[PDB]
């Protein structure tokens, strides 16, 4: 079992218009979350949608305006933004500085799904 | 209910040796996790403990060590790592600039405690 991932930033992977690199999968790693570290790339902005899981993102490194519903916030290092079900969100980095965040995403079967492994 | 939380440094509880901030309580957030933001100040160690607990270390920003039984794991930014159950674990930072990184640890009874509530919502 591997205790530690090196992130490389070679090897992200476009999607929702960023750049990513997804936790999962991860081989003897039971959890009831997803998780992925996001980079929201100068003057553009993320897709937006909406869903049925929970999700948070935890700010992790220069600033953005984040929006959900219509709602516009100031977001920079260290901020912690939890999305309401239901909502539609995405990302706007307006700087000339990458945007970082980490998202962690769960529901009722993720949770469940955990449970089950370890009972397996 | 609040969507956002805006970090305030100076209120992080200093605990274990280092300066958190914790993801709970948040009211009305309903998590299978905990978790907190953590800063290892320059030229300092945390203080090294063992759990059944999951945990996972999302490190944020600067270099330092892990050490997980002894064996030392070098991380910067963007590095992942979980931590072993029941294994003796501290993060040592050596240099000069803040060592930053997000904990999140999980259990049967926290996952199980977010279902419950669901059920009770
Ligand atoms: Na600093
Ligand atoms: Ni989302
Ligand atoms: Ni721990």
């Amino acid at each position: 079992m591997n205790i530690i991932r090196k992130m490389d930033w070679d090897s992200m992977v476009h999607e929702y218009d960023l750049d990513g690199s997804r936790l999962l999968p991860w081989e003897g790693l039971n959890t009831p979350f997803g998780g992925a570290w996001c980079i929201v790339r100068p003057e553009t902005k993320s897709f937006r949608h909406s869903h049925n899981e929970y999700e948070l993102f935890i700010v992790i490194q220069g600033n953005a305006i984040i929006r959900i519903n219509d709602e516009d916030f100031p977001v920079t290092k260290g901020d912690l933004i939890i999305i309401p079900l239901d909502s539609e969100h995405h990302v706007i980095n307006n700087n000339q500085e990458d945007f970082h965040f980490y998202t962690i995403w769960w529901d009722k079967e993720s949770t469940l799904n955990f449970l089950t492994r370890l009972e397996q």
